[PDB]
């Protein structure tokens, strides 16, 4: 039985499969789940994802819990294997949205329902998952490969990147300050993929050099939830996206941001709304991915 | 142009009789008029009254609602109204916003593909003057497609929107408050200009007592008005003689019934006694708001292009 | 027109009735409920309850309401008399998990809808019908009867096990520390059941006494919800009565361990014990959802 932790326990085949069947779901919506019941996890709140989910299994003719923060302390209260075995074999599916991948991980290993990672410190798949259908649809997906560009953090939102460039068989550059590091095992095994699917990756600390000759950019917040700040703010200081560095990438380049949006920071006021309809549909097309997701795990039991 | 419901100023003499018609038709016989449609309801400020008529609403009308809560919901704290909008307004089909401020519904309407519906504002609480309007007609307390009402209380959201409603249906209304409170005078004006239209009998005084003659229909408040808490004991002393009481209901016509929103603050706007005689009114009333939102939905869901 | 606010209130072959109904449903769902509706009123959080009467009600082919804490604030704003009064008018079933039993009385009072007790500090009735259905399930009510061992706290647990065994006939030995004592009303309802439906009923502060021939043994936190000020004292006089190996090995051959959850290992229970035992003890967890079911096909009946 599968869960979906990260996109690096599935094969290019599997991945641009479920991009499709978004696709396919996003033109002819059908009630796959009918009576299907999907239980919501916090650590953390995130309305945004929450509305995805919901809404994603709900369309599909089921019914979603909403277990928030207030509601359920994990790891505070009793231990995780307990919760995993009551609430995992009651439902048809588990997201999570953590604080530590570790909790996502100990729920897995004792959870009958396929868990499903809406987040955590090491990964955002969905997410990511989401950029591709949204690329897909901006018609920058030339050939198969994608020429992205990643500015930011080396967060979840990078390493997951990272990784699915690298077994996509995309053109990636990405870029971060010079003292940022990226996870070595990461970084190993996106090294081994790219030989088998041909990637193009490259990682630096030079904005404008990740910029060269690209069509998708992609940034994100620099202050992480939990994280916060005003020295990391300074060592961020040539990253903001601006019109001088979307000049940089290749004409009609479109502008990715998984929100929320720091205007004057990582992005600025004239840039963003330049790109507001890509960065809301982006936005609203963790719905139909994560539908597609679910239809895919219920068939992987 | 797409329609929003933020205020009953937007809407006609008729357009809201036909809110209130479709309202009783469906309390008669309930139908899955919306199938599948979605609503988002984001609180700034948690009522359960209003929760409960607007998720029933949607449900029975064979739709799905989304609790989005204060805790789960930081509006204008984190990011921009308009991003949210942008988000959340195009995923779903209608969004109820129950708000601090009404700029902030504004705000949203503005960036919102979905209609915005105003559960609750500073300013105007119109889904609760469409429950007591469908109840006063349930009383058979519209004698001739007008009513004659008093409002006892507060400048608050609640006499804004009874004034105005009152104004655009050609009811007879006399409203009492303190001497030292005012009404704002952009909705006044908006009243009396709609007053000669429609043949509104519109007055505004400081005596309980006035307010009350010749009346079928009282209406009441709290007088420490949600978020002004703040400020609760001064505000007590200045509602002296305001309370409803047995004398006072004696003083409207025989069988005038008593509407209050709630919650109720027994031994402040409203005797015990008082507010006990008119239980089974009252508690329609709060219960009558399901069929109201159920008719507006539909409505909104019409009115989209 | 009945409310479910404790087992008090029914026969011996009402709860069985429902036990066998829970099972009729576990077996072939079906939704009988259909549009039905359940405000869910929480006066303080838990999870693992709300899974069980959401998935009840929608399995049944209805919809439920969570009104939470801070949603809702009961006999801290409003009278209670007044929401009963509203909610009570608009949905066909009221659970609630409360902090006193008399806010469900009060409220029950005043509600068109029959009321259920999810949980109150006097009885825990839809835990212990769970119980029930899991001790059926596990084969270990040979003749109708249970043969039964609770040992911890003067709780809701104690009350409800207590009050039921003595309905139902059953054989149970209760163990409890020496200072504590069970409220005299409902020992005294207890005692005057056991001699209509010959129950064999012992109260003891020994462990071992308690447990001797029995196939179920049921255990619980000792510190209950509320009294954490209080917990210090609570532990220490509770010292010879966790449930372990050699505690168990006092009872029958192949008796089943009952833990409404969460646990506390090291405390009621120790961890290589309450692990032998995972496969029932979350089997009991989950079948509060088919028991939640009858109970409300139940009500809808009685109205």
């Amino acid at each position: 039985m599968k869960h979906f932790l990260t996109l690096r326990d599935f094969s290019k085949e599997e991945i641009l499969s479920l991009v499709n069947h978004a696709s396919e779901l996003k033109k002819e919506p059908k009630k796959l789940l009918q009576d299907k019941t999907l239980a919501m996890i916090f650590e953390k709140n995130s309305t945004r994802t929450r509305m995805a989910f919901e809404l994603a299994i709900t369309e599909l003719g089921g019914k979603a819990l909403f277990l928030s923060s207030n509601d359920l302390q994990l790891s505070r209260g009793e231990p995780v294997k307990d919760t995993a075995r009551v609430i995992g074999a009651m439902v048809d599916f588990v997201m999570m949205r953590v604080n530590k991948h570790e909790t996502l991980l100990e729920f897995a290993r004792y959870s009958k329902a396929p868990v499903i990672n809406a987040l955590s410190e090491l990964y955002h798949p969905t997410q990511v998952l989401g950029d591709l259908f949204t690329i897909k649809e901006w018609n920058k997906m030339q050939n198969g490969i994608a020429k992205v560009a990643f500015i930011g953090d080396s967060n979840n939102m990078c390493n997951s990147w990272l990784i699915t460039a690298a077994i996509l068989g995309f053109e990636i550059s990405i870029a971060m300050p010079k003292n940022y590091k990226i996870s070595p095992e990461i970084w190993e095994f996106a090294m081994k993929q790219a030989l088998i699917s041909g990637a193009k990756i490259s990682l630096g600390y030079d904005k404008f050099e990740a910029l060269k000759d690209k069509d998708v950019v992609i940034t994100d917040t620099w202050v992480s939830m939990g994280e916060e700040k005003e020295r990391k703010i300074k060592e961020f200081e040539g990253f903001m996206i601006d019109e001088k560095a979307m000049s940089v990438a290749n004409k009609d380049a479109i502008l990715l941001h998984c929100l929320p949006a720091y205007r004057g920071y990582e992005v600025s006021e004239e840039i963003f709304e330049k790109h507001a309809d890509v960065i809301f549909e982006e936005a609203r097309n963790r719905l139909y991915v994560v539908k597609a997701l679910l239809c895919f795990l219920d068939n992987q039991r």
